[PDB]
């Protein structure tokens, strides 16, 4: 959860 709200922004 927390890479892909990095990779989403």
């Amino acid at each position: 959860l927390a890479a892909s709200l990095a990779c989403a922004l």
